[PDB]
C-alpha cells in the first residue's frame, strides 16, 4: 500500500551519463528527379568520442552520402567531415569542428567487460527520436584485425535494430562497452536473427579509430601461409615438456612467405619474436604490422633451427 | 557452495502486488452451424481500474463479442457490459457488478516514468494462464489524444505478445506504467517487428477511461488547419528575442477555422490564450477542447494583430 | 566522472559457479561418399549432474549419432555413452567415465522457483564457445508424466536458441531451475515463437533422469479413461459441503479400467487411496505408478460405491 517512499529498480543514471553523447546521424542526398536539394536517404546512431569532434557510426549508414549531418540531443546541428571506414567491422570515422564543448562517452580503460555484465544499447531512430534496449554480455569478444576471424564482436541479447546501430554499448555505469552494429544480413537497417546482437568490443573500436585518424584506412599486415597448430592442445597440464607451432599447409604462391622462401611441413615456432604457440593469435599479430617491415620467422626444417627474414605486404583486395 | 542462506535477485515483489488485478477476458460467439452456444472466439488481458468494477483490455479482444466474460485470478467469473472503446488507442472500457471487493491495479499518479526503469509486462494467455516479461522503458510517450501523433506510446523491450496484450506494464513496486498494445500489424494477436513493443501510458490511459465513461466514446476536437514553426527551433540559447508562432499552411475548406476565416501564410501566435510555440503542443491542445467552444485566435496578418473567434468541431472520420 | 570505484551490476556471479558444469555436446557420424571417418552432423549443450558422469543434453542433439562426444570448457574430452532418453520432453541422459573429479551443476532441491526471479540460460554454441542470456521465469512449471499436458514446462524470456538448448537454466545465485529447450517447431536447431521459450523444470529433469538411469526409457502408467471434472470449481468457498469427481466420458475399449469394468457416467471418487479431486491430479499421479501394479478405484454408480480392482498398463505408443 506504501508505494510512496520506495525507489524503483532502473538504469537511468547510465542514460543520464552516456545519452548525451549518442548523436543522430543523417545521409543526405541531392535528387535527380524534380530539380534537387534535401533528401534524406538513411539516418543511424553515432557516438562522440572525444572533445576534438571525432564520432564514429557504422559505415553502412553513410555510404554515398553527398552530405553527411549530426544532431545533437542538445539541439545543435553540425555538417560532418568523413575520416575513413571499415567494411570487415562496418565503423567509419567523422569529425565535428565545435563551438565550445561537446558531450563525450564516458570511456575507462581499465575497466574489464565481464560475462553477465549489464549492458544498455542506447540510439535513437523510428517513431520518434530514441530506441533503448538492456540485456547482458553474453560472450566477450576479441581485439583483432585478422580479416576471417568470426570471434571479434562482443555478443549480447540487447536488441540491436535501426533505432540501434550506430550507437554507444554501455555497462550500468555508462561506461562504453562497444560499438553497436546491426547484426548479419545486408543494406541499411533490418535482420534475420533474434536472440543475439553484436558490438564491436570498445578497445578494438578505439584502435581502428586512431587507424583511420592517421591513415585514412585500415591498413592490415600479411604474410601469406595457412596452417594448423601441432601437439594436441588445451588441459593445463598433459603436458609441458614438447614446443607448441604451426605446421604449414599452404603458402600463398609470390606472397611473402614464398618470398624468402618457407615450404610447406615445415613448423613455424616463432614470429617476430613471438613464440608461435596459436594460429589465431600469430594470425591477429601479423596483421597489425606495417608492411614494409622487416621480421625474424624461425623454423624448423629437418630437425634443423632456420632463421628467414620476411618483409610483411598489405592484407590484399575483398 | 552456501547459496542456502542467500536470496535470488527477483521481481516477484511486483507481481504479487499487481498481477491479481489482471484478468482473463473471453469474446464469446454464439455459432451458427449445428445449432449454437458456447464458442471462444478470441481471448486476452484486461486490467482493473477500480473498485466499483471498470476495466480497461484491448478493442480487438472485444469486436463483435456476442459476449464479454471476465475471469479472475482467485476464480471469480463475471459477465461484462461494453462501455465504449476507441481504435486509435486500440483500448476498451469494460464494467463488471461484483461482490463484495475487488483488487485493483496499484496506481501511483505522482510517480514519474524515467527511461531505464525496469519494467514487467503482465498477462495471461497461452499453454496455461501467465505470461509475464521483463525489459525496460526504452522511450517515454507522450500523452496526447491529436488523432496524427506517432509518439504517443511508451516503447519497452519487455515482450509484448497475444498472451500480452490487453494487461498492465508496471515498475519493480507494482505500479502501473501502462496498457500493453499488441504491437502495430492487423487482426486479433501476432507481430512483424521484435526489438520493440508498445503500451498506452498510464496518465494517457485514465484519460481516455474518463472520456468512455462519460461520453460512451473518445470526442476529440478539431480546427482544421495545417502549418509548421516558423523561427528555428531548439538550442535553449540562440536566442530569445523573436516570437514563434506556427505559419499555416493548409486551411481545411470549410473547416472551422475557414469559416471564421484565417487565410494561409498569416502567422498563428496564440490559440485559446496559449502561445503557439509548437505544432505538436498546439494541435494535442485543440484536440481536448469540447466541440461548440468558442476560442479565440491570434494571428499576424500584414504586420497587424488578428483576434478571430473560432467555434471548435469534433475531428470527423476515419 | 568517477566510475572508477564503482561496480557494475553483473550476474557473472552465476556464471562463475554454473558454467564450468556446462558442455559442448558433439553429435559424429562416419560418412559414406569418399571413404569415411569425422564428420560433426549436430552440435548441442549438455549439463553435468553428479560426480560420476551423468549429463542431460536433448534427445534431438543426440538422434542418429554414430558416436557422442563431449567437451569440458576446462578442455577435457570424453566419448559418451548414450543411456538413454525420451521423445516427449526432449530430453537424453549421456555418461563419461572420468578422471578424478568433474564440476557439478550447483542444486537445491529445496529452493521454490518464483514467477518474476532472474534467470539465466546459460549455452555454449555459433560464432565461438558461449551463448548467454537473461530473462525471468514467465510461468512456473508442473511436474508430471501425462503426456498430454500442455503446462509441464517452465517458461521464461531469457531468449532459448541453437545455442542454448542442450543447457542450464540458473538463477542469480547459480542453482539449477530448468533444462533449455528449443522451443517447438521441429528438426536440430532454429524456431518460429519469439517472445516466450521453455525449460524442463528441473524437478521434472531430476525424475527423468533416475527413470532413464533405472529402466533405460521412461515407463508411463495408463488407466484408460477420458473424463471430466463434475461440481462447478475453484472460488476457494463456494462451496465445502459436496464432493468434486472425475465423471467418466469415454473407457478405452480393452484397456485397464474397461477390464474390471466401469461404464461411461460414473463417477471416480478416488483412485489408489487419494481422492480424485482434479482431471489433471489424477492422470499425473496415475502416469507414475508403475504397470503391473493393482489399485483400488472407487466410483459411485447408482448412488452406490462399487471399488473395482485395477491393474495399471503402460502407456502405449505415440
Amino acid at each position: 500500500f506504501d508505494s510512496t517512499d520506495e525507489t524503483p529498480a532502473s538504469y537511468n543514471l547510465a542514460v543520464r551519463r552516456a545519452a548525451p553523447a549518442v548523436v543522430n546521424v543523417y545521409n543526405r542526398g541531392l535528387n535527380t528527379n524534380s530539380h534537387n536539394q534535401l533528401e534524406i536517404r538513411t539516418l543511424g546512431s553515432g557516438v562522440i568520442m572525444d572533445q576534438r569532434g571525432y564520432i564514429i557510426t557504422n559505415k553502412h549508414v553513410i555510404n554515398d552520402a553527398d552530405q553527411i549531418i549530426v544532431a545533437l540531443q542538445d539541439g545543435r546541428v553540425f555538417e560532418a567531415l568523413l575520416v575513413g571506414s571499415d567494411s570487415l567491422t562496418d565503423l567509419a570515422v567523422l569529425i565535428i569542428k565545435a563551438t565550445g564543448g561537446l558531450p563525450t562517452i564516458p570511456i575507462n580503460a581499465r575497466r574489464v567487460p565481464h560475462i553477465g555484465d549489464v549492458v544498455l544499447a542506447i540510439g535513437n531512430p523510428y517513431n520518434l527520436g530514441q530506441t533503448i534496449t538492456q540485456g547482458i554480455i553474453s560472450a566477450t569478444g576479441r581485439i583483432g584485425l585478422n580479416p576471417t576471424g568470426r570471434q571479434n564482436f562482443l555478443q549480447t541479447d540487447a536488441s540491436i535494430n535501426h533505432g540501434n546501430s550506430g550507437g554507444a554499448l554501455v555497462n550500468s555505469l555508462g561506461e562504453l562497452m562497444g560499438i553497436n552494429t546491426l547484426s548479419f544480413d545486408k543494406s541499411n537497417d533490418g535482420e534475420t536473427p533474434e536472440g543475439i546482437g553484436f558490438a564491436i568490443p570498445f578497445q578494438l573500436a578505439t584502435k581502428i579509430m586512431d587507424k583511420l585518424i592517421r591513415d585514412g584506412r585500415v591498413i592490415r599486415g600479411y604474410i601469406g601461409i595457412g596452417g594448423r597448430e601441432i601437439a594436441p592442445l588445451h588441459a593445463q597440464g598433459g603436458g609441458i615438456d614438447q614446443l607448441q607451432g604451426i605446421v604449414v599447409n599452404e603458402v600463398s604462391p609470390d606472397g611473402p612467405a614464398a618470398n624468402a622462401g618457407i615450404q610447406v611441413n615445415d613448423l613455424i615456432i616463432s614470429v617476430d619474436n613471438k613464440p608461435a604457440i596459436s594460429a589465431l593469435e600469430t594470425m591477429d599479430q601479423v596483421a597489425e604490422i606495417r608492411p614494409g617491415s622487416v621480421i625474424p620467422v624461425v623454423v624448423m626444417r629437418d630437425d634443423k633451427q632456420l632463421t628467414l627474414q620476411v618483409t610483411i605486404q598489405e592484407y590484399p583486395a575483398t
